[PDB]
């Protein structure tokens, strides 16, 4: 019950609210781990996509790291729940993989925006500025990326083509 | 169904031991993981504790990858599953947390070695070797180090005596 | 007839099948030779698959040698055979050559297998130790990176595109 | 009596041989270090021979030290003996000295071979590994040596060739 | 049966003969070959004869695929046969192996100089000139190197003085 | 029987003790061993006193190799004899294991002095220049070395302070 000796402006909400985005990243982290390890597989063999995701599922180990380390600046008290399973066990092609991503990275935008509207609410501009500096670009750099792969895997004839997914596989992930 | 390509001497049975394996080490990062932001704490704030157990945390991500490159080496299948939270939010000391972390790796212990009766039993000379190779030491140093750790942090006066993991904190971990 | 100085758990019938296993790596060295050549051909002119099938030519002969060396290490007596042809002269495209590796990296595999079988049955530990450190995880390699090129291969269209096969040679093995 | 923290999966008799292996290897040891000064003799005076089982007898005392540590590793505790004297002071000449290493490594290689037939009856795979990783190999090499060095001092006459000890120390031990 | 497109002055019975010397060149690796690991026997132990013939193993396996470059480049078909074991399993002294050594290298010797008269009787210079430049003169120093090896052998007392045997292995070999 | 080339002025008592002397050096090296992998154990863990002890082991066993050399140098023979084990298997704490090693030191001190007193009565003074070059300032240093430990950890609480040996360990023997 008793407060922390550094807690100052830190509504319990938005400690709660930092609680579930933790979930989120490692969530993340997870399905791209996932979508990795497809990529592996003999009867896939895309190993470029398969390095690309597995570094993305770090990035989120980070993502969600950096938010544990401001539970605790704030004085928070990190409760930590199950990592849900991805919703895939076979991703289906480069292109579907992507396609995924991208609504993986949107959402993780989503729920961030509303972290940081409800940090607005209760007039928490040190989260507020935590949330720009560290979370808010990196999501619109990712979902530009990745909606660019999307595209250009598009065009060039994916999923059809497995020409195609070679060749974006070394010449874009390579 | 049907068969991998590359699959030989490869049993069912190995293969779901082995993604059982997978989801047993991304647990025991998460129990690391989790120990680590304990110590990070603004009441707790044992900052080599912390170091320690997120070290020890990315290790055990790394033996979960390595046992995915297995699964597909072999020809086997991937199939992820909920990565449990750990059993406390709250760890208590320095002490407890090394006790916690103990009795994980012999956990962890036993399940390979299970997994290396099975293997054995299935006349799986490579699955053998890889866990051996890559797993059975590891597991003998972990277990030896956090026994070591243990043992000085009893010797010493822990859990009562704050000045004991203090001083620990520092000339072991540090 | 008299024993060997150094003679010691070695069963005789285990320096029969370490016989056997120079001959099949002997043999092996001569399918990737025979391989790499055809890829040199004027009308096939693939330069890239004929480098890959020479290296893992003179890989195999490593291993034979390995082998020759090991015999004498034991106390056994090297006795050679005829290494025969290669199956085929033509080996007609860049993925029927590498189905045709696999087929033959998984015989050897399945010929160390039983070696492994009959060294565990005289109770050999250090030919068991043998086998898995230096050849059991290897042949699971070379097995993976056959399977996966197989896999690129027939997603990219071959062999029926040209295409596909001077871009993988491009790619992949450049 | 009460059980080590670290202990798992270790049979009292396993730690009870690991304790007599101790023992042996501190024994061999000790035979090589008395063949060194042997040949240091004014009246033998062969300086590569003394020098050849010096750097023999340093070794086994790292052989002793690795089991002792490995003890430690397991939980076991460790129970050291007298250490015999070798059964020769005076060891003849060079090729009665090389045989008798023979003898003694041979000797050595047989409780070593005892002890992974004890670990694998109790299925220890740690022992095994361990046994095989550092110990079965190193003992292969080390009895092909010796056999390779009485075949060369036999065959250029020794022990009756004062001049073939002579140069065998130059040539092969310089 | 269609014409190579590179084919030009190239007999089809020097495209035949190039196959049967490419067979003998192997032929020549694997003599060698098993000269080789007869100086790694335990109850031989000549290390340098071994390193020796091992190197001259290894030059003719780089002497038959000079040759199958050559076929490729005229336009000619590679067409592989079994390697025959050699003649010796055991090849019984230092002496008596490079007696044999130099027998087989005439007699390879002599099959090149009927492969370059039947070059001169189908007017082929380039062969000519493949075969003067990158064998023949090869094949004298080879053949003049093995008989001074043979002369010294004989000089110092071999087969009879195993010390003769062992101080040309230091000496000359070495 | 007959004299060694090189004896002159050595006494044949003076040859025997040097044979008793090289005894206790290499049973001072076992008790230093034991000692050694006493702090090892999981239950002591204090691996400062396990490296301080290791090092005085290996010590020991140089003062043993010197003497041997020296019962050489002036023509006497060596006689090995069993090397006892240690009094102790359990070194009871880092304090007792010092005041143990003090003991020692000065046990192997007061055989050094009975045997410059007997290298006085038969009045060899190189074997007198010996034994206080090499030998009796290098046991004045140890002993004086040891008791600063005694007292250290006296001072500091120990044995019953767990803390005491664990701060000594780091500071002192770190
Ligand atoms: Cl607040
Ligand atoms: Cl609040
Ligand atoms: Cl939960
Ligand atoms: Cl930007
Ligand atoms: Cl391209
Ligand atoms: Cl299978
Ligand atoms: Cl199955
Ligand atoms: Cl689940
Ligand atoms: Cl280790
Ligand atoms: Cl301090
Ligand atoms: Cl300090
Ligand atoms: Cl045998
Ligand atoms: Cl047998
Ligand atoms: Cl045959
Ligand atoms: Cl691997
Ligand atoms: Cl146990
Ligand atoms: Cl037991
Ligand atoms: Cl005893
Ligand atoms: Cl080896
Ligand atoms: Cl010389
Ligand atoms: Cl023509
Ligand atoms: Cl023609
Ligand atoms: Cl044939
Ligand atoms: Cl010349
Ligand atoms: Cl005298
Ligand atoms: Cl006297
Ligand atoms: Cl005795
Ligand atoms: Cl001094
Ligand atoms: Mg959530
Ligand atoms: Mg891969
Ligand atoms: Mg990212
Ligand atoms: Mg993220
Ligand atoms: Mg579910
Ligand atoms: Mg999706
Ligand atoms: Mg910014
Ligand atoms: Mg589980
Ligand atoms: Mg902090
Ligand atoms: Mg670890
Ligand atoms: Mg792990
Ligand atoms: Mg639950
Ligand atoms: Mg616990
Ligand atoms: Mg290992
Ligand atoms: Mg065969
Ligand atoms: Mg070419
Ligand atoms: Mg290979
Ligand atoms: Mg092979
Ligand atoms: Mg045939
Ligand atoms: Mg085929
Ligand atoms: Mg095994
Ligand atoms: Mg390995
Ligand atoms: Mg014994
Ligand atoms: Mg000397
Ligand atoms: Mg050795
Ligand atoms: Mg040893
Ligand atoms: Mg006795
Ligand atoms: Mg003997
Ligand atoms: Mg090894
Ligand atoms: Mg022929
Ligand atoms: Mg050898
Ligand atoms: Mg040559
Ligand atoms: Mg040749
Ligand atoms: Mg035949
Ligand atoms: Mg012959
Ligand atoms: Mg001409
Ligand atoms: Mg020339
Ligand atoms: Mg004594
Ligand atoms: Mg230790
Ligand atoms: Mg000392
Ligand atoms: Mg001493
Ligand atoms: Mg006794
Ligand atoms: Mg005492
Ligand atoms: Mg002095």
């Amino acid at each position: 019950a008793s407060t922390s000796q550094v807690r100052q402006n830190y509504h319990q909400d938005s400690e709660a609210a930092i609680n579930r985005q933790i979930n989120l990243e490692l969530y993340a982290s997870y399905v791209y781990l996932s979508m990795s390890y497809y990529f592996d597989r003999d009867d896939v063999a895309l190993k470029n996509f398969a390095k690309y995701f597995l570094h993305q599922s770090h990035e989120e180990r980070e993502h969600a790291e950096k938010l544990m380390k401001l539970q605790n600046q704030r004085g928070g008290r990190i409760f930590l729940q199950d990592i849900k399973k991805p919703d895939c066990d076979d991703w289906e092609s480069g292109l579907n993989a992507m396609e995924c991503a991208l609504h993986l990275e949107k959402n993780v935008n989503q729920s961030l925006l509303e972290l940081h509207k409800l940090a607005t609410d209760k007039n928490d501009p040190h989260l507020c500025d935590f949330i720009e500096t560290h979370y808010l670009n990196e999501q619109v750099k990712a979902i530009k990326e990745l909606g660019d792969h999307v595209t250009n895997l598009r065009k060039m004839g994916a999923p059809e083509s497995g020409l195609a997914e070679y060749l974006f596989d070394k010449h874009t992930l390579g």
